[PDB]
């Protein structure tokens, strides 16, 4: 197979990487090109398809370059595209001549601007470009998902008495934090809305998820002391909800506008119980469905039948409050005074 | 002192080509504009420089171009220092033809991140597709604070359609209602924002009002056409949408972190206009909005004032928002078809 990829940076090194390179793959039966520009790197390898996925694992763990992401892979190619060219390397900024100059400058501008798209991007999404997948094309699945919603507690009361440069901060952390810690247990974040973050976990990933909605509870905890009682940061809380139900996953719309999506009751049903910790002693609520997805022994809490055909709700000890949610948002309201 | 870079995709040969760039030299020579255009497996790649005035006059000619369409500006230059190309009026090179082989690799490249860009651009909310065309990057703007009426709609009984309903037939109907609301959103200056499940998030400024309503209307209108026009296998004759607007303060701007970016909207108009939605059910109109809604619109509409729901807010509509059906019976009507 042949496969397609743009990096990015993190002089005499990349001649010497193209030394290596060359030495290698001549060994390895794999040919291409690898090219550079402005801080990013355009590589096409191309061989046996067990023989080219162990050269692609190894660059991927590189120090040298960053933000890998796959463009393109065609699995049974009739014939190679560069036959002789073991690693042919191309210092594009070297190249001075000026009948090259404006498909360089268009290669860089439409680049740079495809990395700007990128970071848009549902995680769903560029998975399945570096897979070497038309997102376009592949059909929508009905998957068993875990769904996850959080948002900010009171914060309408923080929006109506914040300037718009310290909201942005807020919520930015908000989103970094759900985020980072989301991805680092395997979810994957659908999109935001408004002040909300949408995640999904698979049905194996039950545990994950909560230890996920626990991280993000205290690394918001940890937050809040660690600013002054100035800092906006200083009134960061969350509920987060947790439902577990049939979904359907893929990417719709149409040739104007696309979105990847997930439609089932799973989704609305996370987005109630996100807001009914509110009136709990309890910052995380979930299912029966989530509650069952769980191996480790956690302390469940039978929390009651609450309607949304009234479900069940579960919660986990460890969500509990140190607070009262309603004192904090009257606590909340009075410190922007 | 101005400089363009769009990108655009062809309607529909290789001789027609060259007729381009013969009436492109002709009249770039005499604006005193130069500039390069690159052909490439039926995309245009065109930069253009000039003064401002003419390269404008220019560009919204090319708009209007019967020959190309999803034209794309990706930068914007302007009060340029020095031209890029200053002795080429209009250098068209057709990468297709070209057979030089230390070019391919590049030829290649450009070829597959274009392609890749295309597709990245259907999933780009409308205000980022906006600010690439106007040459700003979005990651520098800053979010500011404006009046905008937000609009949502979504799908009526859609959990017991996806309950009663194949996949291929969800994606097919989903498909569809996407399809209407996004190009009607679009054609009455509205930016789509994202969807949520079956719902469709978007935005108007405070000039739009009307157009909100004249939007929702016409998405209304279109699925009643569409349900008798298909026949009853067809999931289509089963599609229906309640719309909610309000109007309020909201956050607009590029927020998250390297790991993920999106274009979001904060403010409480966002959850208002979700209930007012979701309040439709309840009610014989199809499109509820706030207060708000209704002072930003001066077309002639006869309002009619829903009461206070919930803090409680007031909820208008209007007269031609009404159900010709009953919302109940339609749930059972719905439910006793997928039988
Ligand atoms: C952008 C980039 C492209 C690379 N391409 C190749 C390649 O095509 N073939 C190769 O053997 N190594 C390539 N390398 C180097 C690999 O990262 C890897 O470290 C090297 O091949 C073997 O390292 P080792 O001998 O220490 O195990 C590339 C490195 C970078 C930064
Ligand atoms: C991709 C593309 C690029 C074009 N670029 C130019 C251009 O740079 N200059 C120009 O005068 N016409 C250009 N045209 C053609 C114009 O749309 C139009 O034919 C011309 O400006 C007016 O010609 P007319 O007055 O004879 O109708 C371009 C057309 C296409 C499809």
């Amino acid at each position: 197979k042949r496969l397609v990829y743009i990096s990015k940076i993190s002089l005499e090194e990349i001649q010497r990487i193209g030394k290596v390179s060359i030495k290698n793959n001549q060994r390895d039966n794999i040919t291409g090109v690898l090219l550079y520009l402005q801080g990013l790197f355009f590589q096409i390898l191309e061989g046996e398809n067990e023989k080219v996925d162990k050269l692609y694992k190894k660059i991927l763990v590189d120090d040298r370059h960053t933000n890998i992401l796959c463009l393109k892979t065609e699995y049974d190619i009739t014939d190679r595209m560069f036959p002789n060219w073991a690693m042919k390397t191309i210092n594009l900024n070297e190249n001075s001549e000026l009948m090259i100059q404006p498909i360089k400058s268009l290669l860089q501008t439409i680049t740079q601007s495809h990395r700007v798209l990128e970071k848009y991007m549902p995680a769903r999404v560029i998975y399945l470009i570096n897979q070497g997948i038309n997102p376009l094309t592949v059909e929508p699945q009905l998957v068993e998902k875990i769904i996850f919603f959080s948002d900010i507690l009171a914060f309408s009361t923080l929006t109506e008495k914040l300037p718009v440069n310290e909201v942005v901060i807020l919520v930015n952390r908000y989103f970094s934090i759900c985020t980072r810690i989301i991805s680092a247990y395997g979810g994957e974040v659908t999109k935001f809305i408004g002040d909300c973050v949408m995640a999904s976990f698979t049905k194996e990933q039950g545990d994950a998820a909560i230890r996920t909605s626990l991280d993000i509870i205290s690394e918001l905890k940890q937050l809040r002391h660690h600013v002054e009682a100035t800092n906006p940061l200083h009134l960061l809380y969350t509920g987060i909800g947790l439902s577990y139900g049939h979904v359907i996953e893929g990417n719709m719309g149409s040739s104007l506008k696309m979105d990847h999506t997930l439609l089932g009751d799973a989704v609305n049903v996370a987005a109630r119980l996100e807001a009914l910790t509110r009136q709990l002693p309890y910052a995380l609520a979930f299912t029966a469905g989530v509650k069952k997805c769980c191996q480790a022994q956690w302390t469940f809490i039978n929390l009651g039948a609450h309607q949304v055909e009234a479900i069940e709700v579960y919660t986990v000890n460890e969500a509990q409050k140190y607070y009262d949610t309603l004192q904090i948002t009257q606590l909340i309201r009075q410190t922007l005074e």
